[PDB]
């Protein structure tokens, strides 16, 4: 590709339970799960430098990880939160 | 043994009081106590270096202590919290 290509992201969502509806303020609350997947060669690492096949980050948002590793990542938000 | 073995953890829980039930949002609240116990030789120390028989950490979660001492510990969570 002579021109740069946009990275392709796969997304999925599931709903577990609707836990409340407010008819005067017009809002509702929901419980569910979210999943994202993408492929980026810039995040690759060499196994011999960690002795492991998986590198993980816990209890952090995508924005925080992006600011820690200084690479662009696909951050997201809920529109009507 | 030739292959590595998992560490064995002992657990116990007690319930003191049920303090509320929500019939519209379908949740309840409870007060109780939790206890964990395990054995790991990597946590051992030499008494002559502290003059003490017990080393303690207070007001911290297991994850925080694991991040402070840089050793794997059995962290836990409540599934429906």
């Amino acid at each position: 590709s002579v021109f740069l290509e946009s990275d392709l992201v796969t997304v999925g969502l599931a709903v577990d339970q609707i836990v409340g509806v407010d008819q005067r303020s017009e809002n509702f609350s929901v419980v569910g799960t979210l999943k994202l997947s993408w492929h980026d060669p810039k995040l690759g690492f060499s196994p011999d430098q960690c002795g492991c096949t998986v590198k993980s980050f816990e209890d952090a948002s995508i924005r925080a990880v992006a600011g820690e590793i200084n690479l662009p990542l696909p951050s997201f938000s809920f529109y009507n939160q």
